[PDB]
């Protein structure tokens, strides 16, 4: 049967157009990690709360910055209540909200934001349809 580690390893860290995410995780809304990749940062307190806040009231994170594992990302265009996106240098991050989790993918060049978006958001949609 399926496991959260399997979803990370086989559905987030998988090859897309010859490129792979640098790291990924699936985390409960309450910050409890369901599964994560080897290099995925440990989350600092209130990082997850920021994301939840930003999903609930769109725009709040932008003046502040997006923090993940003590790394700061410039907020870029997301989708209100559904996806948060950020840039840092030639890399970035996508965070997609499901009914009870957050799907997080982190990429760096030569991976494109579109590729990261695609992988994280498509798994998100699948998980949402399953009730998660």
């Amino acid at each position: 049967g399926m496991s959260w580690q399997a979803y990370v390893d086989d559905h987030l860290l998988c090859d897309i157009e010859g490129q792979h995410l640098s790291a990924a995780a699936i985390v409960g809304h309450d910050g409890s990690v369901w599964a994560q990749s080897e290099n995925f940062p440990e989350l600092k307190p209130e990082e997850v709360a920021g994301m939840i806040k930003d999903f609930d009231e769109p725009g709040t994170l932008a003046p502040t910055g997006l923090f993940v594992g003590g790394t700061k990302y410039m907020v870029i265009q997301g989708e209100p209540g559904v996806v948060i996106r950020g840039k840092k240098g030639t890399g970035g991050i996508t965070i997609k909200k499901t009914g009870m989790s957050l799907i997080i993918g982190i990429y760096d060049e030569p991976m494109t934001p579109g590729q990261c978006n695609m992988v994280v958001e498509r798994l998100g949609d699948y998980l949402i349809e399953q009730g998660f």
